């Protein structure tokens, strides 16, 4: 069973699965200090929620979206849109890039903790549990990062629930204990090489990215070395998403199904395959695993 907004559910109600998204983030917030400008809360709500039954009618089942407290997470939103979409929604704890200082000065046992307690407890005090780990890494390898990066593996480790990163941090996971097959590692265009991606992949790593239609064939050369199982998908191929900028382009959400997946196709990627991708591998990678 997989932690969602609304509740757990079963491996095989995931179906189609968007992994690294973006809903919640920076700009929402300013909708409470300036809706003049911005529109209400209820006025985003029905553009969300309509965004996402469109990528619903279109195919996509779950969603994950991988804003964390310090990035505008609001898990009492994404509750509402999941449910008037009819789209699961996987929340996440983890950190960003630039944490407050409360978080900068923790320990690594003491962030372990904060990340369990988001997993196991609840975020804030609405009893929502979050099903994945999110680490935004900057650039530049520092001591802090690499103590967020283990915090990360160990509450892994003691709950299976999986971990999400960008561009080494292979050998922090390892340090760990921790099995690849629990790590997703998002490389940009700065970090595309197809060499570095199969070589993580063939140590057992999960591979996501952060033109489109080139990163859709970094994705079918990765195929076509073998290295299918180790793919998740995720409309950031389309444009580097975040919290600074939410998916909400004139095919939305619904990108993937409605472009990426006809393209591939078109390459000859063949359909166990895209539905390996879009299905099978982010189920396992979801599904909590010891
Ligand atoms: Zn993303």
């Amino acid at each position: 069973r997989i932690n969602t907004v609304r509740g757990p559910i079963t491996i095989s109600e995931a179906g189609f699965t968007l992994t690294h998204e973006h809903i919640c983030g920076s700009s929402a917030g300013f909708l409470r200090a300036w809706p003049e400008f911005f529109g209400s809360r209820a006025a985003l709500v029905e553009k969300a929620v309509r965004g996402l039954r469109r990528a619903r009618a279109a195919g996509v089942r779950t969603i994950v979206d991988v804003s964390t407290f310090d990035a505008g997470r609001d898990v009492s939103l994404l509750a509402e849109v999941s449910r008037a979409a009819d789209v699961h929604i996987v929340a996440a704890t983890g950190l960003w890039e630039d944490p407050p200082l409360s978080m900068r000065l923790r320990s690594v046992e003491e962030l372990t903790q904060f990340f369990l307690r988001e997993i196991q407890y609840g975020i804030e005090d609405t009893g929502i549990r979050a099903g994945i780990i999110k680490v935004a890494t900057q650039g530049k390898a520092t001591p802090f990062q690499e103590l967020v990066l283990r915090a990360a593996a160990r509450a892994s480790l003691a709950t299976g629930v999986p971990v999400t990163t960008h561009t080494q941090q292979a050998a922090i996971f390892e340090s760990e204990g921790l099995s690849p097959s629990r790590v997703c590692i998002g490389h940009s265009d700065d970090t595309d090489d197809l060499s570095y991606l199969t070589a993580l992949a063939a140590r057992g790593y999960l591979i996501g990215l952060d033109s489109w239609q080139t990163r859709a064939l970094l994705i079918k050369a990765l195929i076509d070395q073998g290295y299918m199982k180790q793919i998740l998908v995720s409309n950031d191929w389309l444009f580097g998403f975040s919290s600074y900028v939410t998916n909400i382009n004139p095919d939305g959400m619904a990108f993937i199904p409605l472009r990426v997946i006809p393209f591939l196709r078109e390459k000859g990627v063949p359909q166990e395959t895209l539905a390996g991708i879009t299905v099978t591998n982010p189920a396992r990678f979801l599904s909590p695993t010891l």
